[PDB]
């Protein structure tokens, strides 16, 4: 709970790196990503959140309307698909 520059470096990177290799085995499972609309952020309109659960930090957070967003079957497999194969790479680790 610290600004991420004196947040923990490797703590931060690991962060990213779940995020990246995340998207990249969502890819790698057979993901099709298609650019539809880069004003859909300004379209949807952000809750409104307290000044006290605005961070100290100072950094603004974009938590989006998650109304909008529904899953699919094929997206709740593909879910399932991204979580085992999470459990399978933090395994892997572990057992080296």
């Amino acid at each position: 709970l610290v600004e991420f520059s004196k947040l923990p470096e490797q703590e931060r990177n690991y962060n990213l790196q779940m995020s990246l290799e995340t998207l990249k085995t969502l890819l790698a499972l057979g993901c099709h990503v298609g650019i539809s609309d880069e004003h859909a952020e300004d379209k949807v309109k952000k809750m409104k959140l307290p000044k006290n659960y605005q961070l100290t930090s100072g950094y603004k957070p974009a938590p989006m309307d998650l109304s909008f967003i529904k899953l699919t079957p094929s997206q709740e497999a593909m879910v399932d698909k991204l979580a085992e194969n999470a459990h399978n790479v933090w395994a892997r680790d572990r057992i080296r």
